[PDB]
């Protein structure tokens, strides 16, 4: 494929959690940091 | 792609998280979320 797309949710999310930390909302960099979590096992599959 | 060398370390960090969220090392993980940190802006070539 040539969208990306799951890399360009990743960088969203990266920006997002800044973002919330930047807005005094650990509660919503929690939330995003599962998020990134969920994306990060969708994009980097363990393989042999 | 997914499978550099940097990939290997990303996933490395990632399983390292969880195994020092479950020892009760959060200090670890707080350390080891900054090293992955800095191998996603490395990956995904994103500036803060
Ligand atoms: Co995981
Ligand atoms: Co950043």
């Amino acid at each position: 494929g040539s969208g990306s797309p799951l890399a360009q949710q990743i960088k969203n999310i990266h920006s997002f959690i800044h973002q919330a930390k930047a807005a005094g909302r650990m509660d919503e960099v929690r939330t995003l940091q599962e998020n990134l979590h969920q994306l990060m096992h969708e994009y980097f599959q363990q393989s042999d």
